[PDB]
C-alpha cells in the first residue's frame, strides 16, 4: 500500500535469503549452475536462478513485492526438479528446500502483509 516503506521490506527479504541459504545445507543452490559443466543445461532450463544471482537482484531493487522474491526462489526449485532425475541427490535436496524453504518463506510474506 502508499504507506509501505522499502528498507524494512529489504531488510526482511535479506533475512529470509539468509534463512533459505541455511537450509540449503550443500550449498547446491548458492551460486549458478555451472554451465561449462553441463553445457546442455540451457537445453532444458529457460531461466537459471540461484541465492547470489537473488541477493544480486534484492541490492538492486528488483524486487519490491513479496510475489517477486518467492517466483525466483520457485525458479531454484523447479529448475532442479527438471534437470535432474527423480533418484538423485539434487532432486531430493530441491524437494527438500521446497519444504523447508516454504515454511521459512510463509511467515516472511506474513512480516510483510504487517507493514
Ligand atoms: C542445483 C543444480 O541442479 N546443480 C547445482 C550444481 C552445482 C553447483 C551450483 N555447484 N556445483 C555444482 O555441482 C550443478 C551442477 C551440474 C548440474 C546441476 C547442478
Amino acid at each position: 500500500s502508499m504507506e509501505m516503506q522499502l528498507t524494512p521490506f529489504l531488510i526482511l527479504l535479506r533475512k529470509t535469503l539468509e534463512q533459505l541459504q541455511e537450509k540449503d545445507t550443500g550449498n547446491i543452490f548458492s551460486e549458478p549452475v555451472p554451465l561449462s559443466e553441463v553445457p546442455d543445461y540451457l537445453d532444458h532450463i529457460k531461466k537459471p536462478m540461484d541465492f547470489f544471482t537473488m541477493k544480486q537482484n534484492l541490492e538492486a531493487y528488483r524486487y519490491l513485492n513479496f510475489d517477486d522474491f518467492e517466483e525466483d526462489f520457485n525458479l531454484i526449485v523447479s529448475n532442479c526438479l527438471k534437470y535432474n532425475a527423480k533418484d538423485t541427490i539434487f532432486y531430493r535436496a530441491a524437494v527438500r528446500l521446497r519444504e523447508q524453504g516454504g515454511a521459512v518463506l510463509r511467515q516472511a510474506r506474513r512480516q510483510a502483509e504487517k507493514m
